[PDB]
C-alpha cells in the first residue's frame, strides 16, 4: 500500500520531496482547481469526463494547464506504473502558481497525487447515513475549486450533532449538494429528482442519471424545495468515492426504516454496471 | 530591498527553502487564515489589533496557532531583525496543515513572510480610482480566510472594463467591501457611512472610524443601499496598504470631479496621525 511518487509539473518526485514554495497562490489565496478519480484494473475511471471537467474548471479560473489532455493522460498512467498500482485514488491539483504579487496568477502549478483505493470506496452500506440540513450556497458551484472552507469548518458541527454529513440548502429553501457529493431524492412513484443548477456536475451523478434513464426511470433535473424532503421515499448521495450511498435520515426525518431503499439499491448495481462497461472499453 | 528569510513554524528559513509539502490543506482545500500588516520605523503597526484578529480568525476555523501572542510577536520582531529592515510588509499565514485524509485539520502550519514596504503604500493620490459594482457576498466575511477565488477571478473583468477595483454588493442591493478593502461614503452633510455587517472588520477601518469620530464627524455603521451611492458626495477605501484611497468613479457615477473629496483628504491626514501616535508608543 506504499505510494512512492507524486508528479509535480510533469516530473515524478518522491512523495517526501513533493513541495511547493510558499509563494504559491493556493497557499496565499486559496486559488486553484482540482479533480479526483479512482483507478481500477490499472485504469482511471471515466477518465475523459474527469479530464474534461478539470480543463473546464481551469478555464473558469483563467488558469492554463501546462499540458494538453493527451499528455496529462500519459503522466497519469505513467504515475500509476511508477507506483506499481492498479487500484488507486488520484488527485489532480492546479494552483494559481507562484505569483509576483501574492495575488496575480502567472504560471499554475500542476500536481498529481496518488493514494491507495480508499477503504470505504463503494462500501454500498445497507444502513443509510444520517445527515443535517445546512443553509449555504457554494460560490462558483459549477467549478471544482480547492475552496472547502465551509465544508471543513462544518465538520465539528456535524460531528457534534451525531451526523456524518450535511446537505446544503440555498437560503434554506433550495436543496443542492453536500460539500463533496451530489444529492438525489426518489419519489413514491419512483421518479428520481436531483438539482440542475448551482451545483457541481459530478461525474458519478452523470453516470447514475444515465444509468437510471437507461433502466427506464424518469429523472427530473430541477430545483428542489426543502419541503419536498417530506414527499420523498428515498434519498442518496453520489460521488467518486461513495458511488451511490443511501441516506437514512435527514435531521429528524427517517427515510423508510433507515436502510437503503429499493431504487437506491438498483442504482448501486447500475453504477457498478457503468464502471464494468467503462473497463470493457479499456 | 533583499529579504533573506521567512519563518515557518518558528524557524527562520532562507526564502528559497521556504516550502510546504503538498499534503497541506491550503493547497488541497483552500483551508487557512491570514493577516497582513506594515512595519515602519522597525515596528509592526497596530500590532495588537492585527494579532487579535489573526487569533480570532484562527479560532473560527478551529485552527490552533502553535505559539501564544507574545511568542508570535517575538518571532515577527526577530524576523524583521534577521532581514535587517525597518520598513516592511508582513504576511502571517495559518494553513489547515498536513492532513491525513486530505480534508481533516490536524496541525496548522504557521508562515511568516516579509516584503519590501509596498511601493504604492499610502500613495494618497489626489486622483480617485475607478471601480465597478459586482453582485457578490463573501463567505465567512468576518474571518480573514485565504479564499480569494472570486476576487482574483474578477481581475480580468475589472481590467477588461477600464477599472482597477470593485465593490461587492450583496444581492446587488447591499454595499459591503472590495476583495481587499473596506468601503466608505461621505454624505453631503459630512456624515461618514460604512457597512457594519457581513464584512471584514479592517484594522484600517477601525483607526479611520476612531480618527473621524475624534475629529467630530458622525460615522454611521449600518446597511447601505446601492441607491445611496447617488446621495453621496465622496467615496473611499481603507486597507492596510491603501490607507485611505479616494474613489473617483463607480460605474458611470463620477464623485465630485473625480479627485479626492475634502473629508477623504482630512481622513488621510488623520490616519497618518494614528500611525504617528502608535509609533510614539513604540
Ligand atoms: C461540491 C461537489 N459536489 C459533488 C462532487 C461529486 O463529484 P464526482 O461524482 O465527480 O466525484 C464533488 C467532487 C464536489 O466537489
Ligand atoms: C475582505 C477584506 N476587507 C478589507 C480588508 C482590509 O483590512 P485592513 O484595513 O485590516 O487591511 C481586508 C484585509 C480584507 O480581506
Amino acid at each position: 500500500h506504499m505510494i512512492k511518487y507524486y508528479n509535480i509539473n510533469g516530473q515524478q518526485v518522491p512523495v517526501e520531496n513533493a513541495t511547493l514554495h510558499v509563494s504559491d497562490l493556493s497557499i496565499l489565496r486559496g486559488y486553484g482547481i482540482f479533480d479526483y478519480f479512482l483507478a481500477r484494473e490499472g485504469h482511471p475511471l471515466f477518465l475523459d469526463d474527469y479530464l474534461n471537467r478539470f480543463y473546464r474548471s481551469a478555464a473558469e479560473l483563467y488558469l492554463e494547464i501546462p499540458f494538453d489532455k493527451a499528455e496529462l493522460r500519459r503522466q497519469i498512467y505513467a504515475l500509476l506504473q511508477a507506483n506499481e498500482v492498479r487500484e488507486a485514488g488520484i488527485r489532480l491539483v492546479l494552483t494559481g502558481g507562484y505569483s509576483p504579487d501574492g495575488y496575480t496568477p502567472v504560471n499554475p502549478n500542476l500536481l498529481i497525487m496518488m493514494y491507495d483505493l480508499p477503504a470505504s470506496a463503494w462500501e454500498f452500506s445497507a444502513q443509510g447515513i444520517k445527515i443535517i440540513t445546512h443553509p449555504f450556497q457554494r460560490e462558483l458551484p459549477e467549478v471544482k475549486t480547492i475552496n472547502y472552507s465551509t465544508g471543513i469548518r462544518m465538520l465539528k458541527t456535524i460531528k457534534e450533532r451525531g451526523a456524518t454529513d450535511l446537505i446544503y440548502v440555498d437560503q434554506g429553501e433550495w436543496i443542492r449538494e453536500s460539500a463533496r457529493s451530489n444529492f438525489f431524492l426518489v419519489m413514491p412513484d419512483n421518479t428520481i429528482v436531483t438539482a440542475d443548477e448551482k451545483i457541481l456536475w459530478g461525474i458519478t451523478r452523470r453516470q447514475v442519471i444515465d444509468a437510471a434513464r437507461e433502466a427506464g426511470y424518469a429523472v427530473e433535473e430541477r430545483r428542489i424545495h426543502i419541503t419536498e424532503l417530506d414527499q420523498a421515499r428515498e434519498a442518496f448521495f453520489t460521488s467518486t468515492i461513495k458511488g451511490v450511498m443511501a441516506i437514512g435520515q435527514i435531521d429528524d426525518r427517517v427515510f423508510g426504516d433507515g436502510t437503503i431503499g429499493k431504487v437506491t439499491q438498483e442504482l448501486q448495481d447500475l453504477f457498478v454496471g457503468k464502471v464494468k462497461a467503462y473497463l470493457e472499453t479499456c
